[PDB]
């Protein structure tokens, strides 16, 4: 029982238990008792009208008109409007913002952050009309068609996400609801286990700011703060001395999630929320004007993520599934996680639940996978509170455990489906004088953010999952210059050392069927004339401590790993006009020693033949050779890699068909083909000691997965080989699996699953460089701005 008068909205929390003034006091209950009388005014509105101007001061107002308003700092948004003749900031024309124009005593340009919720990019178009402030913002600004959330595609992952630079499974906050079973705890977007730090990883930017001398108070919010009082809040923060004032300021929306939820994204209950948001954003903006400081800030207008039609019929059942239900948890509704309801059973198993989920009902809405099995996209494995069983679930579609938890309908609206959905979306809009001039941005995905907001504030970013350089071409200024990261391990270029009569692999080929004019010309293959062919864009850099050969030969070339005994990449092009052929039939089952390469080495035939489970294939194809007789360095044993007969129904159906089809479609395509290790889910690359399956009785280590790059012009009129401006990429990483239950139609012919079962699995070319220590893109005539935003760059498959 102390007072809060003269402390309003504090930025430091005081010490226990003498009660608090700071805008979190509230979340606590720990306030003073006056908290509500002085801080929380409501009296007379957030507007100035006519018979206000010039009032005799009455400090129970919410705001003022009075003549010291100004000196103050505590005048209603609107007061120099009403009562000076002045214009509000959105009928302005707009004007370049060249440089910051501060008023003295600013040392940097402060950041704004306006967070709204629920707000799915397609309302910057279909909303338009009642958002002349975000319309004005957006236009004037720098603006993106949408930018990709996080996954799970709900609040706190998303919000935290934006704080941070990290993936949920990094920073923590890895659902709205959790457990945490070291814990033995839940945390839950209501209630107070949330307040906990324990929960809350990585580094958010108010920290980072703290830390380098920039001041910036905590973004949480008490939830009884109403949003007309966070925006005046927040200007008479403003209006602090310079030795006080913070750089760095974040307001966060209900709406318009709170209504889209209700009336789904495009009820006509929508349009209101839509108009409440933009007049907040006015008041801002008017407030910012009215302190000189409308040509002084950067402000970021950012959605967590979008919202889909999704309505109480639409829920599939896991009690029309298992008979024994009520011996699992599930966390249910626009994602499932499934764990044991009670941990003292080892009669719970994972493998019969996932069985008893999978392809069950032909129209089936949602997917169960392993953890590890979830798109590597997705980054959504590496956290104990993530449940080893997920369901994917389709868009417009819940899942629940029992029919009674949804009928003890509320709802037209939903979020959390996987990040690539088009409703899922949100908005990015920057604007101020670090940012650019009416300039359109490509999509990107909110990790990018936090090292952005570094850059805005002069801060080194903590590390993070953001590609720092990837959106420089957001900012009018930047204090950050992108270099590649140096090679760590350089490569052996090995010579014919080797007789045939030295190995002793156990494999075979029909080929001593057996000119100067063509011999001169295959030893000139064996030593790369072709290479400016195949390798488009320079040799990837091995960014780790290795050993490893490039090989040569007339239709692709590939850095093959001594220790891991199959190529960590392998490089080629086929142009528009090349042809498919066949594997003749004298060389089915052909593997050739390579002579440049020693047994101890290489792989071995016998393993393959003794390991009833695993076949292998090659990364480059047969089926593209150039010639009958290039045809034969395809069956090198260094070309080689183990895969699953399930497997090879995929990986043959990408090589056979798909990497023709691109050809023709995309003018021809670079490939860049290569086994991943991750067994222990992290998103990294595994070291030789983290392999926990080898091809039986052999030290030849098995893939968990299988990538590829694929690379041309982005203007399709010029040949992938002779490109002269900006590249166009898709890459996927395919699951490594033993066999098909991920595709329930995979019974029939490839044409009808693969393609499908590939576009889930799109990655990044950055999500395969973590993977495998590799740097790709490292010789090309693009800048490197351009060249990280490449790698960022993920291909969708949505519609437009
Ligand atoms: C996305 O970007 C992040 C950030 O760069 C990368 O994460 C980093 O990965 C490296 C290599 O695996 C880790 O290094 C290890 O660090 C530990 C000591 O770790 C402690 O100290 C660090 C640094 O101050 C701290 O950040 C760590 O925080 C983790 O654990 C906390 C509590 O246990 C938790 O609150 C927090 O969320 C975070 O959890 C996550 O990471 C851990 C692994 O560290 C993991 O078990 C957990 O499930 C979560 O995923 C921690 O207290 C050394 O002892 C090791 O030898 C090693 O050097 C960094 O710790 C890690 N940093 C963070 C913030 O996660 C990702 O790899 C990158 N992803 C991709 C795909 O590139
Ligand atoms: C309209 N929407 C909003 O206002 C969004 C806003 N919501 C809240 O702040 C709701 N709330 C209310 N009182 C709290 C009191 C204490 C805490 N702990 C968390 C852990 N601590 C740390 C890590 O410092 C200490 C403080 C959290 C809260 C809290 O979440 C929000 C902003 C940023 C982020 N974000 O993730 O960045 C998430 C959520
Ligand atoms: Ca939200
Ligand atoms: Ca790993
Ligand atoms: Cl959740
Ligand atoms: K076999
Ligand atoms: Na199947
Ligand atoms: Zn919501």
């Amino acid at each position: 029982s102390g007072s809060c008068k003269g402390r309003c909205f504090e930025l430091q929390e005081v010490g226990p238990p003498d009660c608090r003034c700071d805008n979190l006091c509230k979340s606590y209950s720990s306030c003073c008792h006056d908290f509500d009388e002085l801080c929380l005014k409501t009296a007379r509105g957030w507007e100035c009208t006519k018979d206000r101007c010039g009032e005799v001061r009455n400090e129970e107002n919410a705001c003022h008109c009075s003549e010291d308003c100004l000196s103050r700092g505590d005048c209603c948004t609107n007061y120099q409007v009403v009562c000076k003749g002045e214009s509000h900031w959105v009928d302005d024309d707009c004007e370049e913002i060249k440089v910051p124009e501060c008023p003295a005593g600013f040392v940097r340009p402060p950041l704004i952050i306006f967070s709204v919720d629920g707000f799915r990019a397609s309302y910057m178009k279909k909303g338009s009309k009642v958002m002349p402030n975000i319309e004005k913002l957006r236009s004037c600004g720098t603006h993106a068609p949408y930018m990709r959330p996080v996954y799970p595609t709900k609040t706190f992952p998303n919000l935290y996400t934006l704080a941070t630079g990290l993936y949920p499974e990094s920073h923590g906050i890895v659902g709205n609801s959790m457990y945490d079973p070291v814990f033995d705890a839940s945390f839950h977007l209501r209630g107070r286990e949330k307040f906990n730090h324990r929960w809350w990883g990585g580094q958010p930017l108010w920290i980072t700011a703290t830390k380098q001398g920039v001041r910036a108070g905590t973004f949480f919010w008490s939830v009884s703060i109403p949003h007309e009082r966070r925006i005046l809040t927040i200007l008479q923060w403003l209006s602090l001395p310079d030795n006080e004032r913070p750089s760095v300021y974040a307001f966060y929306s209900e709406q318009p999630d709170f209504s889209g939820h209700k009336y789904g994204p495009f009820g006509p209950e929508m349009t209101n929320p839509l108009r409440e948001i933009d007049k907040t954003v006015g008041q801002l903006m008017d407030g910012l004007k009215q302190l000189r400081l409308h040509r002084c800030v950067n402000v970021i207008f950012v959605g967590d993520h979008g919202m889909e039609d999704v309505t109480c019929d639409r829920t599939e059942f896991l009690s029309n599934y298992l008979t024994n239900v009520d011996d699992i948890t599930l966390v249910p509704g626009t994602l499932g996680r499934i764990r044991a309801k009670s941990i003292n059973n080892s009669k719970y198993d994972p493998k019969t639940i996932i069985a008893a989920l999978t392809c069950k009902k032909p129209d089936q809405h949602f997917k169960p996978y392993m953890k590890q099995h979830l798109p590597k996209r997705l980054h959504y494995a590496n956290n104990r509170r993530i449940e080893d069983i997920h369901l994917l679930v389709d868009r417009r579609w819940h899942v629940a455990r029992k029919p009674l938890d949804v009928y003890k309908c509320f709802f037209q609206g939903d979020h959390g489906f996987d990040n690539k959905v088009n409703s899922m979306q949100t908005v990015f809009v920057g604007y101020g004088p670090t940012f650019k001039y009416r300039t359109k941005v490509p999509p990107f995905e909110n990790i990018e953010l936090y090292n952005v907001m570094c850059d805005l504030l002069g801060l080194k970013p903590a590390p993070n999952n953001g590609t720092h350089g990837s959106l420089n071409h957001l900012l009018r200024t930047n204090t950050f210059r992108p270099t590649m990261p140096d090679e760590v391990s350089r490569p052996n270029y090995p010579g014919i050392m080797y007789l045939q009569s030295e190995f002793d692999l156990g494999c075979t080929c029909d080929d001593k069927v057996e000119n100067k004019l063509e011999e001169l010309n295959k030893r000139l293959h064996t030593k790369g004339s072709t290479k400016e062919r195949h390798l488009l864009y320079g040799r990837p850099a091995v960014l780790y401590r290795t050993s490893y050969d490039i090989l040569y030969h007339t239709d692709f070339e590939s850095g093959y790993s001594e220790i891991f005994l199959m190529p960590l990449w392998t490089s080629y092009t086929i142009s528009k006009q090349a042809e498919v052929s066949s594997i003749p039939e004298h060389l089915t089952n052909c593997v050739r020693p390579d002579v440049r390469v020693s047994p101890g080495f290489s792989q071995n035939c016998l393993a393959y033949k003794n390991d009833k489970q695993m076949s292998y294939g090659f990364l480059f194809p047969p089926y593209l050779s150039s010639s009958p007789e290039a045809k034969y360095d395809a069956f090198l044993v260094t070309n080689m890699v183990p895969m699953y007969p399930a497997f090879k129904r995929v990986w043959a159906y990408f090589q056979r068909v798909l990497v023709k089809k691109y050809a023709s479609e995309r003018n021809g395509v670079n490939v860049i083909s290569g086994p991943i290790f991750d067994y222990n889910y992290d998103g990294l690359r595994d070291t030789e000691d983290e392999i926990k399956q080898y091809v039986e009785g052999s030290s030849i280590p098995v893939p968990t997965h299988y990538y590829s790059i694929i690379t041309s012009c982005l203007d399709f009129t010029q040949p992938a080989d002779k490109c002269d401006g900006p590249l166009s990429v898709s890459s996927f990483i395919l699951p490594h699996r033993p066999d098909n239950d991920e595709s329930c139609n995979s019974s029939e012919d490839e044409s009808k699953w693969v393609e499908e079962l590939m576009k889930m699995h799109t990655a990044r070319v950055r999500d395969i460089e973590h993977l495998t220590g590799l740097d790709f893109y490292r010789k090309t005539s693009r800048s490197y701005s351009e060249i990280l935003t490449l790698k960022t760059y993920l291909h969708t498959y949505e519609s437009e």
